[PDB]
């Protein structure tokens, strides 16, 4: 929108945001659904990403509960409206996938650090929320799965490009046409996690990695995650000219200060 | 051909073929040359999988005895004939290379899993036709070795390319270039390995592997392997885009039933 | 230049430079500043890499004393000369920092084989030096940091692609953007380094590898470095059409002998 949603808005889709400066905190908040996912919840997600204030330069995505998300809510495959939308010609419904598709592709923006702190279950558009984000740190409970393919789906909010940057796609095959469960140990040897912490300890470090963050100076942030998106698929000539034209922009804007 | 290879055909060029429903196994059998490869067995590979029935879905790679394949047979580089066909104007021979390409080429498409179970040796040509497949399940006694630079040849039967998707470029160059050997702890260590077990589990941990893939749907698996194929060279926008135009597609089929 | 620098030169330089046979080895060799690199410096790498002797095939970096590099030296940041030369309109500034990058591209000619042999810290430009070569050997005691965002700049030493080849997109930009210190045990799990020795077995390591590398004949060793470097930007089939046409040009040239 132009306006920011509301708190009252954000939960009746299934969300808290809080800012507190230069960080959001998204949290996902129907624990007692295990946070599964609605269209509401997404559409209300990529609303949150358009309308975030420019001084936001790190966000958190939390699960309330034991369970980062169970997924997609089942009653989202049935006639009846979810979240008071409705749910899911061939066109109308190509639009509504992208509707949602959006509530992901915002955490790639260059100007922010997306960061996924994930305990328990992440299953099927869990997974791909989790995926979406620059970085994941996992509880030692967590529990990793792309379920999709085992309900006759495909990955389809975004997640298939991470998966395979992350565990190449050898096992990215393996991992969802088994759509096996994987647990944070074998996260961690396959680089699905950047960190794994006792769970006690998770909110601790998610703010010692906010910390570390904070302390690098934005526009320097914002310049390198802009260089780093690029790099896989530019050569090198190009690469290195990318890199020189960005830091003629930082020695510029240095040289005013 | 129109016609699969006989299963006579297919011993005098080096290979079993067994299909049991959705599941093909395709048997390297040549234990007394340690399963060296041949003109012959490349390109009846390749007979192989332009002719496998429509139902089958996942294709196992084993060989018979302790070694998997000591990559190419001696006798291919000279004169005489080789498993009844001739041995390798320029044109011609390129032609020749590419007809054993097909061999391996195959291994990549979309409708089926093909996973390579490896004992013992993996040497040069070996190595790359357990590279070409989607998964590798190792025995503790694997060893895998790139020869072909050691022999003044480059890898040409396709390796390359998965090679640097699961080690990187850098290591694919150490590992190249020194012609060196690596164990299967190593293997598993560089992603080389989905999974290593002990030698006698192997035919156990291959069925496993097997149940869990089958268990998933069959339209679902192959849409999805074909996304998870194209996620590294599309940017995520046009990424996300395919995965929509495939769900409409899984939605469209799930409709009609 | 046509000429070779002198050992005179690369010592107004901080370098040295050591050829025997197929191996040349570079040493940074301002040990009372920690190797701080400058723009002399960067410019006669340059100049050694475009005047290298045919027959190097083989190029080691090292340091002289306890740590490989400390980056940049800070004297670079102001107006007098370094080494020299000038320090560091928007145009004669992007020509000079093109200058100092041809210092670090030239390590990927397909024709040599770069190794960076890594003692205590490589920070900034320094990393980017190691990040450059085709191997890292560190030792025991090996930090890396990339430094650039703390100081307000962007990486722009080329060191961006190999970093996001080596550990992934996610990864380069939580290590890029919170210029965090990794020790040699979790640059050995990241992939930064191929092998991690003890401090007082680096040179031993680094003698190791360049003896299985001259073991594998020249030719084939670049040929098959030139089909690694194109495999990832390449779909499979014109991968599988360059290896094969590599192979051709390696049987004419085997066959002349
Ligand atoms: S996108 C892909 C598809 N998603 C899925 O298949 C996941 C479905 N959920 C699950 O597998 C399990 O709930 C787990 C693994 C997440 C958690 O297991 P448990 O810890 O045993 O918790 P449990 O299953 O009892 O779930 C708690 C509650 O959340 C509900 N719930 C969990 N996931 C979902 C979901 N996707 N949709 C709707 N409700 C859900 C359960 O129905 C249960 O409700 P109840 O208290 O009224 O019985
Ligand atoms: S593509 C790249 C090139 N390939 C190669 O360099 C591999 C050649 N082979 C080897 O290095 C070894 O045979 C290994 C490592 C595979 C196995 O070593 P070992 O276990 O000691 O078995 P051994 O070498 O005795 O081989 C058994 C038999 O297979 C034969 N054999 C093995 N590899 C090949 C091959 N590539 N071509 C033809 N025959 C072979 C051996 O000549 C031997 O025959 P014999 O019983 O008549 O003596
Ligand atoms: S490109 C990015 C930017 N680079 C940097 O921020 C790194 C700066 N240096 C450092 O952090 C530290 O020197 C370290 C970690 C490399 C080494 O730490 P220590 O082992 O404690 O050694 P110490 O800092 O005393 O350095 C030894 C000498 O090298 C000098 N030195 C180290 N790095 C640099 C540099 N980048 N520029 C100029 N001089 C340097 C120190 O000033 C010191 O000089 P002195 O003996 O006259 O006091």
């Amino acid at each position: 929108q132009t306006k920011a949603p509301t708190a009252e808005e954000l939960a009746a889709a299934g969300l808290t945001l809080t800012i507190d400066g230069e960080v959001a905190r998204i949290t996902l908040s129907r624990p007692h659904r295990r946070n599964a996912m609605t269209g509401r919840m997404w559409t209300e997600l990529a609303r949150i990403g358009h309308t975030l204030p420019q001084a936001v330069r790190i966000v958190v995505i939390t699960g309330e509960g034991p369970t980062f998300s169970s997924g997609i809510d089942l009653d989202m495959f049935q006639a009846g409206k979810v979240d008071g939308e409705p749910t899911p010609s061939t066109a109308a419904l190509d639009q509504v996938i992208a509707s949602y598709q959006e509530g992901f592709l915002w955490l790639r923006r260059a100007d922010i650090v997306s960061i996924a702190a994930v305990r328990g279950h992440a299953i099927g558009a869990g997974f791909q929320l989790a995926l979406s984000c620059d970085i994941r740190i996992l509880s030692d409970t967590a529990q990793l799965c792309m379920k999709e393919p085992a309900l006759g789906l495909v990955p389809d909010l975004t997640g298939t490009q991470p998966l395979v940057e992350l565990v190449g796609v050898n096992r990215a095959i393996e991992l969802c046409l088994t759509a096996r469960t994987i647990d944070a140990a074998e996260a961690a040897q396959l680089r699905l996690a950047e960190r794994v912490v006792a769970d006690a300890e998770l909110d601790a470090a998610v703010d010692a990695l906010v910390a570390q963050l904070l302390a690098v100076p934005a526009a320097a942030a914002r310049a390198t995650k802009e260089l780093l998106l690029q790099a896989g698929r530019n050569d090198l000539a190009t690469q290195a000219r990318v890199e020189r034209t960005a830091q003629l922009a930082r020695l510029a804007e240095l040289a005013k200060a």
